[PDB]
DNA sequence: GCCG
DNA sequence: CAGTAC
DNA sequence: CGGCAGTACTG
């Protein structure tokens, strides 16, 4: 909470990192910055900081660097590039390597990728809501749109559990999106839901646009009735009741909480993932997947935890 | 970038 | 497959 | 040295 001397900072660099595609050196600064935010002291000195798992002796340095001097030198050095390859890469289903591709071919404003760009079908509905997509909503409205749903799904078959998950689930006061999560205790009803409960949503206008359209998966784009409303990004995804747990706390995330719990899990013979947490997986020397295990059971989150050696957290207890 |  | 996002 | 989470979709 105090660090923010050192963090904000540091965040100029991991972003310039990230968005010009050096994302293990990005990575690598995007955990040290979860560690600053989450000490007890402000950090003073320079084997304080090496004393925090994720910070090593060139973070340390930097750390240093930023309180003899207020200013951390890097900054300055910074490619001119980086301003309109975060603009680029804020399109969805725009990345590093699209964003580049547009550099080269000298675009350097949205004009230009509107007028000039060849884009996928998912970035012309990114670029079109490019506004509305960096905004955060209310969480208010993620409850409404999570009701939207459950409505329109609990209408074929009231058996059908909806659950808002991400940031929501986590209590947070404005929301990116919303992702329903939607099973069935039956272990069967969930099946071939998703033609009928799209179009259903569809008819009334409240769905705009579609991003993706899988078999268990849909991301889309919504727009609440009325005046002063805004479109907003909307997943479903649809699971058998069985990964319900295992689906449940990947979606409810955060995503750096979803990676340290499958590091740790990796490192315990065993593998986590939005099916099922698996056991005695066999793997190669690279870390690579050969023999899959065994599906422990999971009927609760609560399970996961235990099934890994840890206390468990509340949803409001995972931001990192 | 960090860490085993 | 590579790219992207979940 | 070398992995850093695991997977679903798209074209
Ligand atoms: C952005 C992101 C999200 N997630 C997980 C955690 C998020 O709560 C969940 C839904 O993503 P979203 O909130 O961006 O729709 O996906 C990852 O596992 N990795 C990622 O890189
Ligand atoms: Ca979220
Ligand atoms: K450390
Ligand atoms: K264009
Ligand atoms: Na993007
Ligand atoms: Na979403």
């Amino acid at each position: 909470n105090h660090n923010l001397h050192i963090t904000e900072k540091l965040e100029v660099l991991a972003k310039a990192y990230s968005v010009q595609g050096d994302k293990w050196r990005a990575l690598g600064y995007a955990k040290a910055i979860n560690a600053l935010k989450s000490f007890h002291k402000p950090v003073t000195s320079y084997q304080e900081a090496c004393s925090i798992p994720g910070i090593g002796k060139r973070m340390a340095e930097k750390i240093i660097e930023i309180l003899e001097s207020g200013h951390l030198r890097k900054l300055d050095h910074i490619s001119e590039s980086v301003p309109v390859l975060e603009l680029f890469s804020n399109i969805w289903g725009a990345g590093t390597k699209t964003a580049q591709m547009w550099y080269q071919q000298g675009f350097r404003s949205l004009e230009d990728i509107r007028s000039q760009a060849s884009l996928t079908t998912q970035q012309a509905i990114g670029l079109k809501h490019y506004s509305d997509f960096l905004e955060r909503m209310p969480r208010e409205e993620a409850t409404e749109i999570e009701q939207t749903v459950q409505k329109a799904a609990q209408a074929f078959n009231s058996g059908l559990l909806c659950v808002a998950c991400g940031s929501y689930r986590r209590g947070k006061a404005t929301c990116g999106d919303v992702d329903v999560l939607i099973t069935h205790p039956d272990g069967r009803s969930h099946r071939g839901i998703f033609s009928r409960l799209l179009d259903s949503l569809r008819q009334e206008g409240f769905l705009t646009d579609d991003l993706v359209k899988g078999e268990t998966k849909y991301l889309g784009v919504c727009r609440l009735p009325g005046p002063g409303r805004r479109h907003r990004r909307l997943d479903i995804k649809v699971v058998p009741y069985s990964e319900f747990a295992c689906a449940l706390l990947y979606f409810t995330g955060s995503a750096h909480f979803n990676r340290s719990m499958r590091a740790l899990a990796k490192t315990k013979g065993m593998s986590l993932s939005d099916h099922a947490l698996s056991t005695a997986v066999v793997r190669n020397t690279h870390g690579c997947k050969v023999g899959p295990g065994r599906v422990l059971p999971t009927p609760t989150e609560k399970d996961v935890f235990r099934l890994l050696g840890l206390p468990y957290r509340e949803p409001a207890e995972r931001d990192w």
